């Protein structure tokens, strides 16, 4: 299998070099993680899933680029991989800094590979239990390359294992129809929210999908916007120099940009941010619904825009820049509210 897979990939690549690994893997009926596994003993080394050792260690690489994405949006942020914190039970990770800013949900993180692609482009690539990408970090020119080999050697997995073991995904708990939701209680809970953290518990408490909750919250809490307006918001934020927060993630990893955005560009269906330390690539046609959301909190009402795909998963979220213990800034609040609801 691994040999044929790697060869089937290269043949596909020769005919269609635009195809990236993720794309190639789909065409070859395998996960990206299995595709990467087939590179082991060619240009990849499998590493131990030792998150508590691995994560702090990436700091020795100096300035890198961190890439986190979902199906429709890719978030690339440059900076040193610091400061890393991993929880007691090793299931939760944090990277906190003005540049690399990450929330890591380690329990689903399955395999990790170090890739030295000759082209030599070096990267650490992490895959989940279904072999879907979680998070990647690429070395740049500014990276300290002398750190690479010792890091790799220290983390080398005992078994090269060029196959990788994949689990079946846990069943999606029953989706309730809108009428089966206690809307009033949902609303009461919404108003009582103290930490934007406690929102997830609220959805679970009422068994509501995230978009479903938005639908039932009511307009003072959540209103649907024209899908096109998200790009216009970036453009409007760019013209003002308003410092914002852009959240992009998947089931296992959330990546954050905090600061202004400058250069915005369209390219077919792609809307992009193209700044020196931050690139964002959003496939706008993946956007099924867009919402302005307002959540009470001990720091005050917090306003955000939330974009979702047709399966109801989050694609990207925008907030105003603020430290913890601070209220959101009126400039952001103004802008976020300035667009007319459907």
């Amino acid at each position: 299998s691994p040999a044929e897979l790697y060869r089937a990939w290269q043949d596909l690549r020769a005919e269609r070099p635009q195809l990236r690994a993720r794309d190639a893997a789909a065409l070859l009926q395998v996960s990206e993680g299995e595709l990467v596994a087939s590179r082991v003993g060619i240009d990849a080394v499998r590493l131990r899933p030792d998150w508590a050792a691995l994560l702090p260690a990436l700091g020795e690489l100096g300035p890198i680029m961190a890439l986190t994405r979902n199906e429709h949006c890719v978030h690339e942020r440059k900076g040193p991989y610091r400061e890393v914190t991993v929880s007691a039970n090793g299931q939760m990770g944090l990277v906190v800094s003005p540049d690399i800013d990450l929330r890591l949900f380690l329990g689903g993180w399955n395999a990790v590979f170090a890739i030295a692609e000759e082209t030599t482009q070096r990267s650490i690539q992490v895959f989940d239990q279904q072999g879907v990408a979680v998070h990647k970090v690429f070395l740049a020119e500014a990276s300290d390359v002398r750190a690479w080999e010792p890091l790799v050697e220290r983390l080398r997995a005992a078994e090269q294992d060029a196959v990788l073991a994949l689990h079946e995904p846990r069943a999606p708990a029953a989706a309730l129809v809108d009428a089966q939701i206690d809307a009033a209680a949902l609303r009461e809970g919404w108003a009582a929210l103290k930490d934007t953290h406690h929102f997830h518990a609220l959805l679970k408490k009422h068994g509501a999908q995230r978009t479903q909750a938005l639908r039932l919250a009511g307009g003072e809490w959540a209103e649907r916007l024209d899908n096109g307006d998200l790009a216009k918001l970036f453009e409007a934020a760019a013209e003002s120099g308003l410092p914002i927060m852009v959240f992009v993630g998947n089931a296992h990893c959330i990546q954050i940009h905090t600061g202004p955005v400058c250069n915005l560009k369209w390219l077919d269906d792609w809307f992009n941010v193209l700044d020196p330390e931050f690139n964002l690539h959003l496939k706008t046609t993946g956007i099924a619904e867009l919402w302005r959301v307002r959540k009470p909190s001990t720091d005050g009402i917090v306003t955000s825009w939330e974009a979702f795909d047709p399966d109801g998963e989050l694609i990207v979220q925008l907030f105003g820049a603020r430290k913890p213990g601070e209220p959101e800034r009126d400039d952001w609040r103004e802008l976020a509210e300035s667009f007319k609801a459907l």
